[PDB]
């Protein structure tokens, strides 16, 4: 039985050990450095952060990874999704469910409109569970990232609520 | 031997585990969304917030649910009166006894002249129990909530303190 | 004739406005505010984004403000106000600033539904809104207190859809 | 042409002068030594105190004097009422319309259930005016209050919205 | 043996159970509400506040009540006197030993001139110990005070130290 | 004779004007509702954030609009660019000039690798003008933008260093 | 004349009455203080009900300062200080101040009792607070230091019984 | 082999219960009443107060008393002395010891030319214990202080550094 | 399998006792005296100081030394390299693998153009270990630093992002 | 001619300076800084010992500025930076200032050696910096980046012991 | 007709001049480095500060220079003395007076029991001046002062109080 | 093995009990006066304190004393030096130890040019060893200090780089 939950102070731990690893930002065009003080302090500064909603990935046991629906907009209606799931829990699955429970918590409950993302031109695999979820590659933002001593492009796909619904 | 008390700042654990239910918040018309750290937050930032009253309904052994009393107008003497009892208690009329009591302390304690509350039209338990209570429409509001990916109606009911003596 | 956003220096306007006993027994609303307490809920709504308060002026001075509040950002829906100085009654201020204020409320801030309470017995401000397409949902009886009475209140409001129409 | 207003910061001048003259401090039972910083402290102290309401009194050109009303209780629904007028303007009635529109205030405006006073036994001007407005003489606090190198005796003054309806 | 003792942080716990007790409360005139943050957070905030002195009504053993010095004045020599014996201690006369205590102590300590309280006018019992110990009602505020639905009427009852020195 | 100079206090006044237009807001997809109170907590706010740098476009005698190159990524070395001439001062084309000037700053000075930015579809004349500067076409976000009653669509446009040198 | 609530708008008088060599020795006070460390003493006292800081003024300007310091509620006694500028000396000043302060002291402030240090080879002071009914109560020998000198001082004080007499 | 020592946090629980007995404060004209939060509040305020200087009195194994000297004036050199002694460990000679060492710092440390300390003019031992140390009796203040319901006279003794070389 | 690893506050012990000892940082040029105290607060002060990237360096089982890189400057694309591995693991290849890692993170994370470095010119060791690495002396700074009191010739060694690829 | 203390009153000037273009490309600095940005770090730094910014005026007024910075109290080194307005360039005011600035840092502050990068372009700055003693101790290859290239940059300096023969 | 003053606010004007003058300092051994905004700064961080006292020294038309009594300990009784008289008003003596009228402040004002201050030894005239006011040469401190390019050397001279009596 | 070591918060303790030892605290004519609160204060404040450095001088067991590097001058390059050996551990030797690794440290790291320290002119013991060292006595400083109810005067010795490189 899986499930995302609202993430804690006390998960941020997991988060550390997950935002440190290089293999992982770099997909997620981020930096692996982030000192579990200034984790905790960006937690506390974006407690009350209206756009952001940070959620933890957890099957029957374990935590196994982590869902964000961030630069979330309540004018144009239209948000960030971002999912990492930890390498030792990948390929059973999480990833997809993480994403339609974290497509399904902004289109009916945040009221959104619009959801986006940003993927690596050459992640074929990310590319492959969005497409099949529903998001189209609106855009190649071509040298947009700096990842890997290397100037990646990326895929800005995103996914209508109007095209979800049907 | 069912009671009312005071919201401490111990029980925000149980309450927790109650605001980050999305069948629960969703009669409410509320978000499931609420890290334990921004609950306690908002505790201590409204501790001294005379216009709201917390209650936790507890039985002999148990806590049960909670009972709230907000946007208390010491003007216009009105306020709006929000019961919920968790699902694994229901059915055992905790939810009459907890609405009773809050009429009762708001009628006889704060010198309320009236009391109100949104249900989901839909919701036909609900609108019962608090017709039982004396409750009245005065209003459906159409399409005023948004929850489950769908513009819900609600009635406002209420209850006048005159109506209450009789 | 326009909207503008509300600024500090024309509290002083809003100042005098507030503490008229006619003007905001409309609003139900009690007619006493200095001008520091005023100034200070002005610094501590500056960044509040579940308010938007607007000036409303004509050719020349300024003539009343309407208020856009309770913007609730989930359910899409905000309470509406406006209050027209009365030495410019009658001369169809109102009436466009309702408009404008429900147009900033649809168009700009992409609302699902704009909601009000006017007092059962303004029967010329129920006919302007009803004018404008807000229909009457419910009626509060002995809601609000003004002038020693308990005074009922009709809930109006419009959807967006109704007002694509 | 007499109304009430709110007091202002810039009125504080006025209410200065009056709060450091002895003969007016004395029917209080204040003290008359107060600097125009700490009035202008405690006007900015008590900016949102819901708690109090100080009126200014003016007629057709000038201020005149002061109402307040302090200790708004908003369970038990009663305010204390204080006014002063200058000495300057005795004689002219001012005081009997000023503690009028108070009380229209109090009950009207605040929704009070009832009004109460102070007023030192010497005053029988004063409590002759309390009388006229419908105030009726509940208590005698003897040696309550100690001014003018005595011990004196006050009379607590009230007046119920039932009885004012009337 | 008996004593009053000056109220501790630590002690804050049984007032809390103390002060959340309707049946207390309701004689009190008060609210029964109060969370124990709400009360740690005003025991610091009036730490200092020379108005109030709060004792503690202990026997041998445990503690039985709590007596309060409150709204001292050392312009006027007066402070109001209130006392809440547990009902699980009633009836052992604690009351009677903590209000002499009490009043020894505003009288010879704080040089105070005159106590004062006020009661219920219907709690006969309060009324007998206090009239048994000096005070004399010297007041009747009708319908001054609002609890179980009631407006109730209350006996303004005092005390002069000419009175107890003879 | 057309410079670009460093945003400062005193110039908030003539933004102010600007980020009041509907007109001029609407194409950035911003909202015309901005006190001077707001618009200088931010520049306060953001006086120190290097992720910002906000020029002012003056002509040989008056001020005439404000470019602006905005979220700096100084890893991944792109910035937004964004740009507003007064309508009073359309069609002599300080548009053109201030953009080639924002260009050379953004490449020449922060050694930025890429600029971006999004344009309204409907505003061929924006993308007329950033075409003729360099800028290509990367992807067009649909319904990405809500403004003037619709979800609006935006292209998002950009500009290499290398592409620029040739 | 009159006695008057200490004001900010007076501490420079006050500052140029604190730094006057010859009379804070009467006072035995140093005569230093910056109108700076003045203002930010009076705010810092601007609550502290231990303290009555009074401007005594005559007809037209300001000519003195009393205070009523180091007030306890509990043993209902204060000192007393009064300081007349030179340049109004002889005129009767300090005894209508010395008597208003009384007054205020007894009857507004219901101490019991006032007290003061003064300089035993100050006469004319003495022979003012003897004539208000104040008795020396104590020498304290060697008590102050000024002038490079150890004076001593005679505590002096009247009772409230002692004045309704 | 008795000794002084600096007071420290963690001696205050002793300071409390000795501030909190009534018969030991009333020789001091002291009240009290002073809870252990107020108590370390205080003891905080004046860490760094150089106008004072409190000392615990400690025999071989427990502490006994405290002996303070305050109201150091660096300009007049002088200050007030105030010994106290737990009642169960008097007749001890302990007083005696402590006052000596007292006496020794303050004109042997603090450089003091003066000490002077208030006694009650029927604490006839303390009066010996202080003549037997070099005091002399330099005025009575009549009706002084006030304690157990009684104005009491006091003995303002004193002793200069040249009477203490002899 | 040694690794670098994002500098943690626990970690601060190990890098206390690497930073007061005279050895170690007499090849930085640094003083050996920095209590826990300053290294914590020094941690916290910079915690959010983006111009610096501090690592621990730990082998498969204990930590061996701290990689740093300061001064980053994000407009000149340089910073400056800072290496220490603990004596008693001297000679067991980890400064080499260090700086290895350290010049790969500055490269190809940052996007650094430059790396540069202040060496002992006495310190062949060091030399040699950066030359191998690519490093070329750029100059020779004599008498910059002062340490075991000398003044102690420095050289300036850097390496080009554009040598690196080679 | 004169070297001062920068005060707040000449940020203006300062400001003026900071901002240009040509100016700020000889000290590798970004020519953007609003004075709200600028008045914000004097007063941050106002008692950073690790800085000594002074004005630069002749006769009449203010000419230029002079900087002692990352000055280090341990080994006894601090960089030193120069700007002249163009309006008065070849007036001889940088040779001036300079020479002020090194008989500030070594007689004054105590300095083991005064260094400073330079353009590897700029000879005049270079013959400047040479003809006071300044002495290439490196050249930094592509250690700057302004007006869209990458510039080396010799690193002079000049020790206390070169300047005293 | 030559007086000390307390140093006022007002007065900083004049001594920012005087403190920024590389001749006047470099007696002082201070540095000619001070802006008027530090030196307001310092003003009102040492307004309470008893350690000092700094004079106004002014003629019987304008300020002239300035005294100051630093160093001012309480235990020991020594305070540290300084003078600047400005260049324009020399050889009028104003040095002689000023110093006789710190010399009487510190002695029969602060109680102080010894004058020391540094005076460099090649200011034979300020050598002189001390001299003529009693005070003699307790030590020659070599190399204790670095300014015009040299370690320069200090005379340490002082005048007990009983010296000065006589 | 001996050895100086930068103060801890931790070993403040030693230092309390060091810095209340009347014994001690005399020949350094300080006050045997300061509260462990007091210590950590005045650490706290001076923690980032670059006039100072405080070691602790510790032999292959415990701490034995303290050595302190006070009033350090980076313009004229002098700082006061100070030791204090627990008299537990005296006469083993360690004071000349932890004198010569502080003068070692104080020239050859802080990079000053002259040390200098005030000793009582009775205490025969310091003197010779500091002479020993290399000390002269440059100053007497007569009644310079008060301690023991003598005023004792204090030898100003110095020791200078110059003299110590020979």
């Amino acid at each position: 039985a899986m499930k995302l939950r609202a993430l804690e102070y006390s998960d941020l731990l997991f988060v550390h050990e997950l935002n440190n690893e290089y293999s992982i930002m770099s997909y997620w065009f981020e930096e692996p450095y982030e000192s579990l003080t200034e984790l905790q302090h960006l937690f506390d500064k974006h407690l009350l952060d209206e756009s952001e909603r940070r959620f933890i990935v957890e099957d029957e046991n374990q935590v196994v990874g982590i869902v964000e629906l961030v630069e979330i907009n309540y004018i144009h209606r239209n948000c960030e999704i971002q999912i990492i799931i930890k390498p030792e829990f990948s390929g059973k699955g999480y990833a997809k469910f993480a994403f339609e429970k974290a497509i399904i918590y902004a289109f009916n409950i945040l009221n959104m409109h619009k959801i986006y993302l940003y993927v690596d031109a050459d992640n074929k695999k990310a590319i492959h569970i969005y497409e099949s979820q529903g998001f189209k590659t609106e855009g190649l933002l071509k040298e947009q990232f700096y990842t890997k001593g290397k100037y990646k492009d990326a895929y800005f796909m995103s996914l209508l609520k109007s095209e979800y619904i049907l």
